[PDB]
């Protein structure tokens, strides 16, 4: 991922999100609803440190669980860390900050994207921006989710 | 689906292909490895009567089968039944013979598509076709395999 939001300002992405769209490098990530990357984000919360705790849901063993994980600031506005046994980054894409979102998580390689929007609509502006930043990137499986299902647990 | 090959030979789509993408409205019909449409075609093989024996291989109760359908010829060259409890439809979007062919199968809406090469290799103007005639489709899921994937039993 070489596409980054110039000039984030990470505390305007704060609050509701919906998950329109997910891609990712690997089938097997995004497959089955309980595949290792199919989370549904809930909400942003940006620490006054300038961190981003990410809520979300997640099929886990038979139901729809909350999580939460924080995503640790760098000396790049627009990319966080999540390591644990491996070292991982968010990255924020492109940004409105009133309508769409676009991120991708990568390893150090596999990567998972999304296309955020702060409402249950099928916003096709943010999906053409979605599909221009993918462009770039080696995706094998792409979802995308109706207004019904974006108001549901885990998108059921 | 308003695309079907004008002029369309069925002769001439005869043998080898790959199954190199896959589409369709609804994520359930291609998420896990043993979804209902998640189907690989080997080899399409027109009857002298003008009918189409489709070879294909589906993950199915634990394994990799083979599976032979025979979808019979319409009053229209570009569109086949396979009828049982449900009238079904294939239709073929768009072929040049010697390289890809776009085909669909739809209910009476849900729909599968799928873009067919003849070769285990990514062909970019091929995949281009297939998302054009797509963004006509409510699709909600898109899947695609490397050349490693092509050449295994189910793209394992
Ligand atoms: C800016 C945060 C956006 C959240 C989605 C990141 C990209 C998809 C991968 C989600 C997986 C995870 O965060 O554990
Ligand atoms: C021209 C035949 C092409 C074969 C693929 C048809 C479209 C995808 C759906 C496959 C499911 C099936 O044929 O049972």
């Amino acid at each position: 991922v070489t596409q980054t939001m110039k000039g984030l300002d990470i505390q305007k992405v704060a609050g509701t999100w919906y998950s329109l769209a997910m891609a990712a490098s690997d089938i097997s990530l995004l497959d089955a609803q309980s595949a290792p990357l199919r989370v549904y984000v809930e909400e942003l919360k940006p620490t006054p440190e300038g961190d981003l705790e990410i809520l979300l849901q997640k099929w886990e063993n038979g139901e729809c669980a909350q999580k939460k994980i924080i995503a640790e600031k760098t000396k790049i506005p627009a990319v966080f860390k999540i390591d644990a046994l491996n070292e991982n980054k968010v990255l924020v894409l492109d940004t409105d900050y009133k309508k769409y979102l676009l991120a991708c998580m990568e390893n150090s390689q596999s990567l998972a994207c999304q296309c955020l929007v702060r409402t249950p609509e099928v916003d096709d502006e943010a999906l053409e921006k979605f599909d221009k930043a993918l462009k770039a990137l080696p995706m094998h499986i792409r979802l995308s989710f109706n207004p019904t299902q974006l108001e549901e647990q885990c998108h059921i």
